[PDB]
């Protein structure tokens, strides 16, 4: 049992240094949205205010 | 009767020094089993944080 807790308490690091990450490329996900939303206005722009 | 209990006061020390043996290798499997809990929590590090 306490191998199972010691495996445990790694694998809840393990978890956490997840959570890190996956937040880590989910906020660089979110200012790559940011990005696209300008982007978006600026297909609308890049409309040629229509020519 | 005697000689019974010669032999009976040599075994008793026999089986003292078999006390002493028996939890001298005990104790270092211990040890042993301490590393081995430390070991499973780098198997769980090993766990190569998942990836």
């Amino acid at each position: 049992m306490r191998g199972q807790i010691r495996g445990l308490e790694m694998a809840s690091k393990n978890s956490q240094d997840g959570i890190s990450l996956i937040q880590t490329a989910e906020g660089a996900l979110t200012e790559t949205h940011a990005i696209l939303q300008r982007v978006r206005e600026l297909v609308v722009q890049a409309g040629n205010t229509g020519t």
